[PDB]
């Protein structure tokens, strides 16, 4: 009945806890403190960090709760505006651009993407086929250089070339900057001026060149493969409507923020896992190498890396990308039978804590352990949700997990892994996780393209 | 642009290919060598049978096609009448009758059939507590039993008191028998030899029961004045907006013979496969008795609570995909027009969508198309146009569908949350086909969890 909460600063209530540089890590702490369920408030806000499967599949009910944006979220709603991730329910822009961006993140549309994942895909295993001997791999930093140029060219055929750079590309730049900004008003004011005005410049940089590409493509008349020309060309069934071209932007900004740093962190946690467990390593290698019979991979193939997709999923399991979302109550309601909620009362579900009920997945949750996948009608209900709920759930799932396989696949029938400074797992936290400063040595296995 | 064609028999082309007690699944094994789209000749007969979803959505394109009569709704028709399933789009008394009687089948609407669903449904988990040890239950039989009187009750405020009885209503005797005779003039090679001459009037027999009892229970009504919570009550009332008139007397007796066949096996064999892929699969099982049991908190289960019972909702979605129970329609070319950029057809050809072919379409569903996976219907969002067309398409889309899935829903998760259930023999999967499927003598064990009413 009564719910528990961490300690607090005076007015300041819970605040100053979340002013620390691991702050998931931190709630996670406070979980295994405090149990399933701990109120959170601060200054005009009060939120409830779910951990329990018991508690989250009650918060899934799609009758008595819907997506909230938390204040990340609407932080980051200041660029990616309206797009589907930072969008409420009940806006007409949502459900228009869901309507009509569904048919093109299908199972089935990956097979028109694939061809364009292959090309980024092939620059990353011959950027570490030429690396010279003890040379070294910066795993975050490269996973990141395929994601977003694979992003931006099924999203709107534009390169950024990410391999033939030390410096992002300027538009890169800015969004970086503009999601660290996001998350560092989460955590504090006449100082932070200048990175106000700092953040409209970013935002002006976004906002220019994905209209002007939208505008090149508008005026070529052009039919690509991409995310942009469905959007040009495709109507809302129900309303009939297209997105206008500000949306269409939106949309843009909000792929590349949404889908390039949880993607290139699922691999990178995943390398980084299957170096620490040797055999899981070694099952995931027979199989690349059993499956991907060509020199190029098909889409086909990619689809039968089954233990490669086990592999990515406990990956997730463990270090879910995007370790968080927030629901509040259409309606007074109870959860669990004994903490009563009333309308618009607001809940977090902190995915790491769930991933980690041992009620769900026995004692050894902390091991890395890919079976655990192996049959899906074997998990209950709610007790994996990296790629979040409901209608409201991540629409680029397919897309992130078809990349993420063939690119995993790709590496592990190329090259074996080693991991050659017995790497501390260090986990830097923006509104996203990753292993910083994880490397590895790859010695190639000398398979032609 | 050449299409495949199965082996043929002189002069009788293709037809004796269906006089087989297991049509629907020889035809499939036919889609499987053939492929997408063959052709089917008979005397006097040509159709095609579509599999993939790609050939199946342009079918479903409103604009270029619309429903046909296969010869087993012509022979339904008989004693359907212009009910809605046996009418053309063109006849006054569909869209008559499609306008009055939609917003008795909506959602909304299943709220004021939900206190009588409850009644057959607890009647049915009555029996199953009362029986003795060791004993099992026949479970097509019971789930008929448990439709026939839901469509009774719900259709007419009439009682067939199925779970009284081990020979049915005799209502319910002449409209099976009729349903078979129908069925059974599909394979007959020479239809007129005077053989069938008993068979012919047995049939006009069984028609005269199905009429005189329907009639009297409308003249019944009529002379009373009763209102009810029934279909019949509504059709009684209800005024078509477009033309203002209602429908006559022996519409609404067609409409209420034609919800009873259309909806008493096709949702009997849904929950009884329902229930077979569950016993074949525990994982499966308790995934969805915990819902059963979270969400069923009361004696009795509200609206409300089965609409909260998704799990089971995907359970028997899987189901329908699997083996849907009313396996195919079909449609004729409003004009000529070319199917597939290969295929040119001319107006008034004919086309069969061969529906658990559909859904067996590795294009759509991946490789896994033969395992049992409710979770791919955990989002709905998922599932692309036309891949899954267990209740038909459009506008002759099967307008029970929120009854049959109220119905289902509600019946399962009692069943869940009641009984443990034992695959006790084994049970060797062996669909019987009639215009619909089951699974021919699957029979389990239930152990009740105690849990009253
Ligand atoms: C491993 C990689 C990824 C993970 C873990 C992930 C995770 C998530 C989560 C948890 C949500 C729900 C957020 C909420 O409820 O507030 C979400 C939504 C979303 N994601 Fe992803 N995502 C990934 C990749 C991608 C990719 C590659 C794209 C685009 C190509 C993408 C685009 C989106 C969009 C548009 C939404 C909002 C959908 C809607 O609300 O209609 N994500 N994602
Ligand atoms: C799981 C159960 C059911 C399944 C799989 C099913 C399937 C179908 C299909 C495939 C059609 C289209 C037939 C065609 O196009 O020739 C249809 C039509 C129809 N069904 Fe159902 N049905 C079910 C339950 C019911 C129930 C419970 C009722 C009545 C209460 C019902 C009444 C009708 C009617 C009246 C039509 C014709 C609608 C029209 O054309 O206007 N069905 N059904």
């Amino acid at each position: 009945k009564e719910m528990p909460q961490p300690k607090t600063f005076g007015e300041l209530k819970n605040l100053p806890l979340l002013n620390t540089d691991k702050p998931v890590q931190a709630l996670m702490k406070i979980a295994d403190e405090l149990g399933e369920i701990f109120k959170f408030e601060a200054p005009g806000r009060v939120t409830r960090y779910l951990s329990s499967q018991r508690l989250i599949k009650e918060a899934c009910d799609e009758s008595r709760f819907d997506k909230n944006l938390s204040q990340a979220l609407k932080f980051v709603r200041d660029f990616a505006g309206d797009g589907l991730a930072t969008s409420w329910t009940h806006e007409k822009n949502w459900k228009k651009a869901h309507n009509i961006l569904l048919p093109s993140f299908s199972q089935q549309a990956m097979k028109g993407y694939h061809a364009m994942m292959v090309d980024i895909a092939v620059q990353l295993v011959q950027k570490w086929e030429r690396l010279n001997a003890d040379e070294h791999i910066e795993v975050p930093e490269d996973m990141t250089r395929l994601t977003l140029d694979t992003i931006g060219l099924c999203g709107f055929n534009y390169r950024f070339n990410s391999f033939y750079r030390d410096q992002p590309h300027p538009f890169i730049t800015s969004m970086v900057r503009a999601l660290d900004e996001a998350m560092n008003k989460l955590q504090r004011d006449p100082a932070y001026d200048e990175n106000k005005r700092q953040f409209q410049e970013d935002i002006k940089v976004m906002n220019d060149l994905v209209d002007k590409i939208i505008a090149d493509r508008k005026a070529s008349g052009e039919q690509s493969d991409d995310l942009l020309t469905h959007m040009l060309n495709g109507k809302d069934p129900e309303t009939g409507e297209p997105l206008d071209d500000e949306n269409i932007r939106y949309q843009i900004i909000t792929f590349l923020i949404a889908g390039h740093e949880t993607t290139s962190g699922l691999l990178s946690f995943a390398l980084y896992f299957l170096v620490k467990n040797p055999h899981v390593l070694q099952k995931a290698a027979e199989e690349a190498a059993r499956v991907l019979v060509d020199p190029v991979p098909s889409y086909k193939q990619v689809k039968q890396l089954k233990y490669v997709g086990m592999v990515l999923n406990e990956a997730l399991r463990l270090w879910p990308t995007a370790p968080a979302f927030s629901l509040y109550a259409k309606e007074d309601t109870v959860l669990g039978g004994e903490y009563p909620l009333e309308k618009g009362d607001e809940l977090m579900v902190l995915i790491p804590q769930l991933h980690r009920d041992k009620t769900i997945w026995g004692d050894d949750v902390e091991e890395f352990r890919p079976e655990r996948f192996e049959n899906p009608s074997a998990i209950p209900q709610h007790a994996f949700k990296p790629f979040g709920n409901g209608q409201r759930a991540c629409i680029g799932q397919q897309f992130a997990l078809h990349e993420a396989t063939l690119v995993l696949g790709m590496m592990l029938k190329h090259f074996d892994f080693e991991d050659h400074t017995n790497y501390e797992l260090d986990i830097k936290e923006t509104l996203t996780l990753k292993p910083e400063g994880f490397v590895v040595k790859a010695k190639s296995k000398k398979i032609p393209l």
